[PDB]
């Protein structure tokens, strides 16, 4: 996240740290939203490299203990079906991680609630980005969980040629793009949470940013739309 604020240690329990297994260490590579004691919703392009992964839940900082975390392996992993890893802009950047274990919920622990299948946001509503992404383009990932406000950018300003034009679809939603706030690598597949009728709910799963850089002007960070895949994440939960 570039133009964050270090999140409070509570404020995002449904936040978790996707990882992979270097050496005999591991290494933070996304973020993502645990949806179930054993389920965690996360970008397909996260996975798109065949290595080992695993998960952490009441993580704050990367590089010390904090005392709150649990640590358990993925055991299944299901992409969309129509997910291509050439063409990002099509879209369908979404995938469910079946846990080896189920999770034990606490103050640091806790689901997301996803919003009603097919509500869009009107434009400018009030939505945070987190994550452990690089703080600022071609940087380093934060140690800290970090947050930005990044108001929504509806599908008429974002498809819009001085925007991001063909490239973003209705299925995504687009947030921030004012030049200074912005996901970066490493937020792909966390959550975008969006306050709505006083409840914070999960609206998107970070998916991508310019070429150019993380935090340019007129190109918000890009989201896949959670609430056109409701039905899609209830089938594979009800099938696993
Ligand atoms: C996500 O972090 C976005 C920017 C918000 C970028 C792509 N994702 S990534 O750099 O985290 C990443 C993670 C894992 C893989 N993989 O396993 O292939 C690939 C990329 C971005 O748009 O550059
Ligand atoms: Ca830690």
């Amino acid at each position: 996240v570039v133009g964050g604020t270090e999140a409070q240690r509570n404020s995002w329990p449904s936040q978790i740290s996707l990882q992979y297994r270097s050496g005999s260490s591991w290494a933070h590579t996304c973020g993502g939203t645990l949806i179930r004691q054993n389920w965690v919703m996360t970008a397909a392009h996260c996975v798109d490299r065949e290595l080992t992964f695993r998960v952490v839940v009441g993580e704050h900082n990367l590089n010390q203990n904090n005392g709150t975390e649990q640590y358990v392996g993925v055991q299944k992993i299901v992409v969309h079906p129509y997910w291509n890893t050439d063409d990002v802009a099509a879209g369908y950047d979404i995938a469910l991680l079946r846990l080896a274990q189920s999770v034990t919920l606490n103050s640091y622990v806790q689901l997301g609630v996803l919003p009603r299948a097919g509500t869009i946001l009107a434009n400018n509503s009030p939505c945070y980005i987190t994550g452990w992404g690089l703080t600022r383009t071609n940087g380093q990932l934060a140690q800290t969980l970090q947050q930005a406000y990044l108001p929504t950018v509806d599908y008429a300003i974002c498809s819009s040629s001085s925007y991001w034009g063909s490239t973003v679809k209705n299925s995504m939603v687009c947030a921030g793009g004012d030049g200074v706030r912005s996901g970066c690598q490493g937020d792909s597949g966390g959550p975008l949470h969006c306050l709505v009728n006083g409840q914070y709910a999960v609206h998107g799963v970070t998916s991508f940013v310019s070429r150019l850089g993380c935090n340019v002007t007129r190109k918000p960070t890009v989201f896949t739309r959670v609430s056109a895949y409701i039905s899609w994440i209830n089938n594979v939960i009800a099938s696993n």
